[PDB]
């Protein structure tokens, strides 16, 4: 399955609504509460360039924050990024 991650830090209701929104599709992930962890979280820094939280992956790929994920939702992209059901119009 996708590796799906949300990293969060306590006091953030951008944080929550997108855990709640990840939740609401039925996928596996990880939320990982970064807080007080100042070294995991600067090994996120290092690769996406931000400093605010949620931050949000999927494999290698940095979704973005919970505007991003939102925005990808509403576009109906969120789906196909999270691994969902793949259709296929067969054509006799
Ligand atoms: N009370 C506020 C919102 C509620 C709230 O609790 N806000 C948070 C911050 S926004 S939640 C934390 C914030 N996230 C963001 O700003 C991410 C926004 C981006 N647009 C996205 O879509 O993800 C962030 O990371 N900031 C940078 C940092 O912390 O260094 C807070 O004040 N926490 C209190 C505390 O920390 O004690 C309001 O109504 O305006």
């Amino acid at each position: 399955m996708k590796n799906i991650t949300i990293y969060t830090k306590n006091y953030c209701p951008y944080c929550k609504k997108a855990v709640s929104l990840l939740s609401s599709k039925g996928v596996d992930f990880k939320e990982v509460d970064v807080t007080h962890d100042s070294k995991a979280f600067e090994d996120v820094m290092a690769k996406t360039g931000w400093d605010t939280v949620p931050q949000v992956f999927v494999d290698e790929e940095f979704l973005g924050g919970c505007d991003d994920i939102h925005a990808l939702d509403r576009q109906g992209i969120l789906d196909k990024k999270l691994g969902l059901k793949l259709e296929h119009h067969h054509h006799h």
